[PDB]
């Protein structure tokens, strides 16, 4: 599923991400935009052979199991394939655990490089929430 900007904002708000750990909704929408272009089916392989999955490009190195990242962890205790669903619940629950682990949203390289210190509120402008 390729979300619309406001559709995703509403879905994220409903799942508890607005101001989660102090991160306003615009941050999450911005991150999703540049990580996956709002596509729940986005996958990308890293050089170390791990793979990023779904709307927020969660990494198999630490967070999910894909059966092919030897010596990795599964901290969200889910198959990585569950992160590709049109239902974003699993991606959101896992993201809450990542953003809580001490490094905040800096765990998402595109957020750090493309959202952080910008006017993220513009990403939810005009949306009915
Ligand atoms: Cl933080
Ligand atoms: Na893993």
């Amino acid at each position: 599923k390729v979300f619309g900007r406001c559709e995703l904002a509403a879905a994220m708000k409903r799942h508890g991400l607005d101001n989660y750990r102090g991160y306003s909704l615009g941050n999450w929408v911005c991150a999703a935009k540049f990580e996956s272009n709002f596509n729940t089916q986005a996958t990308n392989r890293n050089t170390d052979g791990s793979t990023d999955y779904g709307i927020l490009q969660i990494n198999s190195r630490w967070w999910c199991n894909d059966g092919r990242t030897p010596g990795s962890r599964n901290l969200c205790n889910i198959p990585c394939s569950a992160l590709l669903s049109s239902d974003i619940t699993a991606s959101v629950n896992c993201a809450k655990k990542i953003v809580s682990d001490g490094n905040g949203m800096n765990a998402w390289v595109a957020w750090r490089n493309r959202c952080k210190g910008t006017d993220v509120q513009a990403w939810i402008r005009g949306c009915r929430l």
